[PDB]
């Protein structure tokens, strides 16, 4: 009925770290994941359950924070922008399937200006 549960582990992917990565996971994930607008990111949209029978047609590739959480405590991303586009197609779905001015799209673009502030500190690669 939904689709499922996107994959946040790689079998045989060896473990590594970046300064990037590591910046992702305990500066950036981490402020989102505590600011009071995250609760609505922190899983997959349940589009069943939120009675939004639409949701799938508009949005081809869902993204979370609860996906992007996972995946950076199981180093599943083998670089730092593979990481920030899962951020990115999280901030555009939102954009594209809600009414601009609804409380999800504030939401979300409160916690893209404190993503983008903290991307501009990124560790060069
Ligand atoms: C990440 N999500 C969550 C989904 C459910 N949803 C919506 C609003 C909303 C507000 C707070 C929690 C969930 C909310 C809202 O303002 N208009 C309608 C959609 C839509 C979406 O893209």
């Amino acid at each position: 009925s939904n689709p499922p549960p996107p994959e946040t582990s790689n079998p045989n992917k060896p473990k590594r770290q970046t300064n990037q990565l590591q910046y992702l996971l305990r500066v950036v994930l981490k402020t989102l994941w505590k600011h009071q607008f995250a609760w609505p990111f922190q899983q997959p949209v349940d589009a069943v359950k939120l009675n939004l029978p639409d949701y799938y047609k508009i949005i081809k590739t869902p993204m979370d924070m609860g996906t992007i959480k996972k995946r950076l405590e199981n180093n599943y991303y083998w670089n730092a922008q593979e990481c920030i586009q899962d951020f990115n197609t999280m901030f555009t779905n939102c954009y594209i399937y809600n009414k601009p001015g609804d409380d999800i799209v504030l939401m979300a673009e409160a916690l893209e200006k404190l993503f983008l502030q903290k991307i501009n500190e990124l560790p060069t690669e």
